[PDB]
């Protein structure tokens, strides 16, 4: 069916929780074990949230290469993401390692470092231009070069380099701040405005290597980052927008990376954000 009538017609019976609920049943299973052996343990936000073995993220390291990321390559779109957990307080330095070797140009960050009166991920970026954050344990310098505050969201000009080589880059923090602590946005405007602002400034182009994008456990807003760019992508170079399917490609996704779109709430949302944002692209 087309979207935004097969969506009236889930509101009308109002069945979201049986479509999700039939989507976690054919979502793909593959090993997860490197993130399950005893010495990762502290490299995992949640116990149940584990990049699959085929498709991680590893480090360029020959002690320890592992830190909870996925690859999610979308071969008709021609687009690929990173994603990832919100950083832990002892995976600082492997989340910088791993934007410096994978050419990345852009972070969206999705959540909050405090939500919900607990804290979601660790203060990863220095807040203050004079003060700059060192890791020592990958050998990486850090430094806050302007910040860029609006009512949704806010973005930083970032500079790390290599200490090693002494090489620097300038990377793109793309904050948004106004996700609510409980359920999900009541319009995507928002939402939609920010993807453009993150399309706008190269970050998800073919000459950089992929985004990051993390919330919390990197599967739920995440998620639905990716999978509305995706379709949305696809609705521009397809000669019938119409033959876009958002389950088939939250299906393909699935393969790539457990869990993506956390409740029926944010399935609906990914909807609603996709059906709004292809007027826009052309009304
Ligand atoms: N990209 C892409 C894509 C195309 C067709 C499909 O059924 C699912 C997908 F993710």
């Amino acid at each position: 069916m087309e979207m935004e009538k097969e969506f009236e017609q889930i509101d009308k019976s109002g069945s979201w929780a049986a479509i999700y609920q039939d989507i976690r049943h054919e979502a793909s299973d593959f090993p997860s074990r490197v993130a399950k052996l005893p010495k990762n343990k502290n490299r995992n936000r949640y116990r149940d949230v584990s990049p699959f073995d085929h498709s991680r993220i590893k480090l360029h390291q020959e002690d320890n290469d592992y830190i909870n990321a996925s690859l999610i390559k979308m071969e008709e779109a021609q687009r690929s993401y990173i994603l990832t957990q919100g950083p832990l307080p002892n995976t600082v330095g492997h989340f910088w390692e791993m934007v410096w070797e994978q050419k990345s140009r852009g972070v969206v960050m999705l959540n909050r470092v405090m939500e919900k009166g607990s804290l979601k991920c660790a203060q990863y970026w220095p807040q203050k231009e004079e003060k700059e954050m060192i890791f020592e344990d990958t050998n990486l310098k850090l430094t806050l070069i302007s910040e860029d505050i609006k009512s949704y969201y806010t973005v930083r000009q970032l500079e790390l380099e290599n200490l090693t080589t002494q090489e620097t880059r300038e990377i793109l923090h793309f904050h948004y701040t106004t996700w609510p602590d409980f359920g999900v946005p009541e319009s995507p405007a928002s939402f939609l405005n920010f993807l453009f602002k993150v399309r706008e400034s190269g970050s998800l182009s073919p000459e950089h290597g992929p985004v990051v994008v993390h919330c919390s456990a990197g599967i739920g807003r995440s998620g639905t980052f990716c999978l509305a760019d995706t379709c949305l992508l696809l609705m521009d170079k397809r000669k019938d927008p119409s033959s876009v399917d958002i389950k088939k490609v939250l299906l393909e996704m699935r393969k790539f990376r457990m869990g993506l779109i956390q409740t029926a709430d944010q399935l609906r949302f990914s909807y609603l954000a996709v059906i709004e944002g292809a007027k826009f692209i052309m009304g």
